[PDB]
């Protein structure tokens, strides 16, 4: 008959275990992020085989876009380029763009990696290298990496902070990650302080582990998922968030893949009447807000549904 | 023998209430959202102590960017900022700017509410006052307060229309919100026409109960959600949404965590071949569509599990 | 008694097939995509009744914007204007905007499709017509059609490469679309390369049966659905996505609907110290990557709980 208890003791771990008298619905999210800390560059780059000195400050209004969707970037690197304005011109001699007559080369060619229209005449380019020029935004960009230091490397000094409001809509609840009445201050650790949101992104990398100069001369995604296990029983009542950073990338280091994340941007104006572009590639760390979760209440129904499957079990096991 | 009946009427309520005999599953969305209505601003502001007067008109291409996520903006109030250029300049004096001393700041300091990077110089600022001039954008913005009437005071007059298209993927289901032969012009209302998506922001409002304007001096985020409870049984057949509202911000009004919704915005452009932005500090109301719903199909494995977990219910109360 | 073993091979059926002893959790998705091709324009346009030529090439920085929250926008047409400053000017001459007399049209009437506040005042607008105009961006745009032909008509020769990476919370697995060593040439089809992620956009237009030309024409949303069916046990262990392809949009064709896709970008400038924007009305295809899918392990729990309801199923079914 010590059997006939083991099983009932059994059920009831079970229960404990996994809430099978509360129904269960998925989270609803609203996400709204700040970010805060101004960045100075101050470095000498190349560009044309010549010498430069690039020197500024960006202020959180030049180098980050408003949050919109989940996702909001953070510059870390760029490469510049100024004075592209419609026509044609020698494109980058490679191997595939380099030519030493006009017939070597098809009129009409769309090679992947040319930013061009072909129109099959090998010109000189520049010291006796000719190439088939192309019908583009002119002087044509010269196809190198970001700079090894980081333009931005003062990136991991930055501050962001997180406003989180879940709902759901089945219950009638909705609450935020903010309790009012809380430490203004702080510095996110994993014991130190693990409750207030003020994220350092060198406090982010530390706890995923990689180098952030490294990810950020090339760009990468990474993700600062938040975690909702909330329960409404109101004998044990606690909604809390736990907060777990990953790197969403892969590193694949393949240059058919487009390691690290990029993107080329354009700002235009008027210079003497005519329209010129000029051209902004850009190196950054996109960061993404994964909120997932889920929250239950006490429910009859299941409960009952429970108890009806259980009463079989171990009825069954006092028959055998 | 009534008691062997009862349990009857208890499992029949139980299962047409909750639908057990249907396979619950989630849902999946897309939102396409086109807002409408000019608008015009004339007011009279204040800068580096001088008034100005400010006019104009907005376009729904000047006070808004598209739909990207869910989540469409709409500018609400403005302060401009002109002939930003990169140079030396003394920061706005506070008590955390100001100095008597070249000794007094140190240079290379960072603060948090300082927008330039400090070079630990005390210079004149204006008739007489001294602070420690920074490098950057100049000459430096004065951290202000929007103007107390809104500059975009008829943003409420606009319409906004959402047209929504869901589609589940286990069962082959997809419908869209606007059915073939509908009025056109609408104007939301709970009872009065509760069906056509056209809204009004003042109604967005009203449904709320929350004054306009006073959001609308700070910004903030609301949610429009839309609630699609639909049967797919083909006996009782109905699949049309519910709309409800609800105010996503928190009314912290605390400084220290930015209360209301703002950003800063850059316009670049080319003056004497020399770059010069112009800054623009918006606050905007954005708005967020949080749509959810379930719907599930007849199915046999879950009524013959249902059915098979109920039966024990009654075989034991016919015992006892 | 072979009725005591139907039920059991019913019973063996639905817990193979539908895999009740699996823990089945939501999915959780982070989305990079990357789109590649140049495209050129050249064609003859009117404005104002007069001819002009438009040519030039646009470089994947110029036709679209970087991918944020799930939707990469492509453009496929676009009117332009320019010259736009703040004044007074004569509306675009219609039915709700002609008239004869001052007194026709009364002041401050805001049209739903003028652009400008009305100030009541009839004017001459061109060769003896009489509108009353309006203060707004001047000169006014033209209401007309998108041309017929495609401007971006080599948009189909576009190609897209798409980077999932998905994660489930409650196991402690997450993995990514693409597997090292693998194919980085492709096209992607629905039976010679069903798995290497490359599309073109002709090819998606066939896959769904329209013709790229019209929907180019006034713009439409469509979706670009991967679901992943991963079963996580040992045994059987496959995770890899299926791609499928819909058409997102309506086809409403009717005016007050705002059939297809538009908007309408500005781009601002100084002239003589003077702002003036340009205004650009933008008709693009708008892809969405709507990625859902499910994962589970074994579970005893799953598994002891289906047991037990299906032992009273068929314990009376042996009774009766
Ligand atoms: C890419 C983000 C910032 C971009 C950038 C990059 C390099 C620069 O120096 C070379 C810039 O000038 C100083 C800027 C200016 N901003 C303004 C904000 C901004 C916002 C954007 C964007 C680009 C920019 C560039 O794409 C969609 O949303
Ligand atoms: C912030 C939204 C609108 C912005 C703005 C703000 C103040 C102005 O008075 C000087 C503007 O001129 C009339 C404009 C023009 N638009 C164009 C649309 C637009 C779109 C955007 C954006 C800013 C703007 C500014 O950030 C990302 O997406
Ligand atoms: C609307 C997308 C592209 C837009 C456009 C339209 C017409 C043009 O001439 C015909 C343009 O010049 C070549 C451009 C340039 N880009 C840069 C990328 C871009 C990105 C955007 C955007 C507009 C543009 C315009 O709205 C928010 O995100
Ligand atoms: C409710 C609250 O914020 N209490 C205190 C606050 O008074 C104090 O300034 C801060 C210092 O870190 O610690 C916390
Ligand atoms: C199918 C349909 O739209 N029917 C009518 C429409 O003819 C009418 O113009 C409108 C007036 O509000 O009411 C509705
Ligand atoms: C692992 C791998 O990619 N193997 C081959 C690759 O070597 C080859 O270049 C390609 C040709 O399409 O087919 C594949
Ligand atoms: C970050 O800030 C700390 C102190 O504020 C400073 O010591 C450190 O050098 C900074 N790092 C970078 C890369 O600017
Ligand atoms: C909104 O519009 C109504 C009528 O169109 C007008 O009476 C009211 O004054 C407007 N409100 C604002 C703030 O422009
Ligand atoms: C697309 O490309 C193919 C081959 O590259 C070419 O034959 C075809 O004409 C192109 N279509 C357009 C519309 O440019």
């Amino acid at each position: 008959w010590i059997f006939h208890a083991l099983v009932f003791s059994y059920i009831s771990f079970a229960l404990i275990s996994d809430k099978r008298y509360q129904k269960k619905e998925p989270l609803i999210s609203s996400v709204h992020t700040k970010v805060k800390g101004i960045a100075e560059v101050k470095a000498e780059i190349l560009e044309n085989g010549m010498k430069k000195m690039v020197s500024g400050v960006f202020d959180t209004a030049d180098y980050t876009f408003p949050l919109q969707g989940n996702s909001f970037f953070v510059m870390t690197n760029f490469i510049k380029t100024e004075g592209q304005q419609q026509g044609l011109c020698p494109d980058f001699p490679t191997a595939r763009t380099i030519c030493s007559s006009d017939r070597g080369c098809k009129k009409g060619r769309m090679d992947p990696q040319s930013k061009g229209i072909q129109t099959g005449r090998c010109v000189v380019y520049k010291e006796r290298l000719k190439t088939c020029e192309v019908s583009a935004w002119c002087p044509i960009e010269e196809v190198k990496d970001a700079p090894r230091p980081a333009l931005l490397n003062s990136a991991e000094n930055f501050t962001v902070l997180i406003k989180n409001n879940i709902d759901f809509p089945g219950h009638n609840y909705t609450t935020r990650n903010i309790l009012p009445g809380v430490n203004i201050t702080c510095t996110f650790h994993k014991t130190q302080n693990p409750q207030c949101p003020i994220f350092r992104l060198g406090d982010i990398f530390q706890e995923t582990g990689d180098s952030f100069s490294d990810v950020a001369i090339q760009g990468g995604i990474m993700g600062i998922e938040i975690y909702w296990d909330c329960n409404l029983d109101g004998w044990f009542h606690h909604c809390r968030p736990k907060y777990s950073f990953r790197r969403l990338d892969d590193k694949t280091t393949s240059e058919s893949l487009y390691p690290g994340y990029n993107f080329r941007y354009a700002k235009y104006y008027k210079e003497n009447n005519v329209e010129k572009r000029t051209l902004i590639k850009v190196f950054g760390i996109r960061f993404d807000i994964l909120v997932f979760g889920t929250g239950g209440k006490f429910n009859v129904i299941q409960l009952a549904v429970y108890i009806g499957s259980v009463i079989s079990y171990f009825g069954l096991a006092t028959v055998f």
